[PDB]
């Protein structure tokens, strides 16, 4: 891997974001991170009420005005905001020339389960009835918010919504139980994702619901009529099986997947791409697969 890798991994192995004694704490230290990325000044940051959930349209100089990203930010349903992700919002909205909604979903321990999912699914609805088409348009999230991203596919598929074009999931978290092989053979090489703090925030989103909820943990969601699925993942990831367990079930279920494992990636390495190249190569990569699935 690159030589950023190590940089990276050293600043995560001592920041140790999940692992903040308060919740709060957690959400102040992942924005403290976030800020370190700031965003290029060609970005158009709008805040927008999309249906009743907080949103910012995030658009850049190519950005084709009628090709729609709803994005969906990972930490666990517990930690991140518009404020962490809008500028992995921009690089997507770059590569792949459209705008990205990036909406503030409902976060636990505050709105467990199925707050985030009801907003999600509000903001999808929400750009249908503001004149966006579903062959215009994709839903992208990292880690919880990958699996929020299978978790609305689901809902709107459920509710007759028309689904869009393609989907994106970045180090998805689909198994609230953390009972993947990976979640015991990668913890070695993991410097942000551990057993104990998915335990910590699976606890905060379920609120005593079973953890295999098929709209909280949607490895156990019949995903059949999905659309074309990319899941970019990382090896040197305890999550790794949840990307795998996730394409094998889309898989048999008739959809249209594209695992890519990148070699030695750490958790939503994607998040990096300032400094780290396999960052910045990846969401090339996100950028060419829904510029196909738009064509």
């Amino acid at each position: 891997a690159s030589e950023a890798l190590t940089m990276i991994v050293n600043l995560l192995r001592s920041q140790r974001p999940l692992q903040e004694p308060t919740v709060e704490q957690m959400r102040a230290g992942l924005e403290a991170m976030a800020q370190m990325s700031p965003l290029p000044a060609d970005v158009e940051l709008t805040t927008v009420d999309a249906g009743g959930v907080p949103g910012a349209w995030v658009r850049v100089p190519e950005s084709d005005p009628d090709r729609v990203v709803l994005y969906l930010h990972g930490g666990g349903y517990v930690i991140g905001s518009i404020r962490t992700h809008r500028d992995l919002a921009q690089r997507i909205a770059r590569a792949a020339r459209c705008r990205v909604l990036l909406i503030d979903y409902r976060l636990a321990p505050e709105h467990p389960h199925p707050a985030a999912v009801e907003d999600s699914t509000r903001a999808y609805r929400w750009l249908l009835e503001t004149g966006s088409d579903p062959k215009r348009m994709a839903i992208a999230g990292d880690a919880a918010g990958g699996g929020l991203t299978v978790a609305t596919l689901v809902a709107l598929r459920d509710a007759g919504v028309p689904l869009p074009a393609a989907a994106v999931c970045l180090s998805p978290w689909v198994d609230l139980e953390g009972i993947g092989e990976s979640m015991t053979t990668k913890a070695a090489v993991d410097p942000m994702v551990q057993r104990e703090p998915l335990l910590r925030m699976a606890s905060m989103y379920l609120a005593g619901q079973d953890p295999r909820t098929p709209l909280a943990a949607p490895l156990y969601a019949d995903l059949r009529g999905l659309p074309p699925l990319l899941i970019q993942v990382g090896t040197a990831e305890t999550l790794l099986d949840d990307s795998v367990r996730l394409a094998e079930r889309a898989r048999a279920a008739g959809v249209q997947v594209t695992l890519e494992p990148w070699e030695d990636m750490i958790h939503v390495w994607q998040a990096f791409a300032a400094m780290l190249p396999e960052g910045q190569q990846a969401i090339e990569r996100i950028g060419e697969f829904l510029r196909q699935h738009w064509q």
